[PDB]
């Protein structure tokens, strides 16, 4: 598919058995998902953005479906206003920027 | 060009006649550049992201060259950690996401 940038590039994702809306984000190194009760072991992490840092939980080898395309990798969970799909997962679904 | 996402999508820009490095960022609504002297009129504004809100100078109708392509639009100047090119200027140069 091709997505224009007139509006935020939001798509449907599936994670932990739940459907959510998330932003395809070429400026994010990491994938950050809103607070949810994911099972299993995690490691403490701090991540930065414009504004400063927030505390998150790092989960490894998490399955996520992005606009119908399957991926598996690291997902950070904590208090974000928007679910963001970063480059660690955009590469797995074959995404590029074109102009 | 077609840009893949295994590395950060960094390009050269020209702004106020000066060369800088900046990130092509589909997750950003706006364009935010590090503190600099810039010819043009400005007004105070506040913007947010992952760790909270910061104070910036808003400059309208600024000429900027992005990887060899011309844009003329709004640039925010302030204590951002990384120079970011957001959707207000990505749309001007014809950029799309593809997968
Ligand atoms: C630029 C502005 C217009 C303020 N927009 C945004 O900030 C929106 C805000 C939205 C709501 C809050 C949740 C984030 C989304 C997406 N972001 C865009 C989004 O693309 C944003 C832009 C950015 C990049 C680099 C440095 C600063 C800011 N990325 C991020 O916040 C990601 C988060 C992450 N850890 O993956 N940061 C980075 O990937 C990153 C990279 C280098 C750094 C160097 C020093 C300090 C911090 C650094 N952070």
């Amino acid at each position: 598919p091709q997505i224009t940038l007139w509006k935020r590039p939001l798509v449907t994702i599936k994670i932990g058995g739940q459907l959510k809306e998330a932003l395809l984000d070429t400026g994010a190194d990491d994938t950050v998902i809103e607070e949810m009760s994911l099972p299993g072991r995690w490691k403490p992490k701090m991540i930065g953005g414009i504004g400063g840092f927030i505390k998150v939980r790092q989960y490894d080898q998490i399955i996520i479906e992005i606009a119908g395309h399957k991926a598996i990798g690291t997902v950070l969970v904590g208090p974000t206003p928007v679910n963001i799909i970063g480059r660690n997962l955009l590469t797995q679904i074959g995404a590029t920027l074109n102009f």
